């Protein structure tokens, strides 16, 4: 029932420019490229900055979180 990281996981998909995907907590420049989460119908992808060491840097990063939204993947 409650979250866990499971939920934050991520799945291997096929990308347009040829590549599969980027790994989580890495510098992206677009969500599309961003690793897809494992459960669409449970999380979601998007390029952003979910944690305050990402914030100091000030760089988008590949970030999955469950449907919840309550878990995400670790900061480190």
């Amino acid at each position: 029932g409650t979250p866990s990281a499971d939920q934050v996981r991520y799945n291997y998909t096929e990308l347009p420019n040829g590549e599969y995907c980027y790994t989580p907590r890495r510098r992206c420049t677009s969500a599309d490229q961003c690793c897809r989460p494992y459960d669409t119908t449970a999380a979601f992808h998007g390029c952003g900055r979910i944690w305050p060491k990402d914030k100091r840097e000030k760089v988008d990063r590949c970030y999955i979180c469950n449907n919840e939204k309550t878990l995400c993947t670790s900061v480190m």
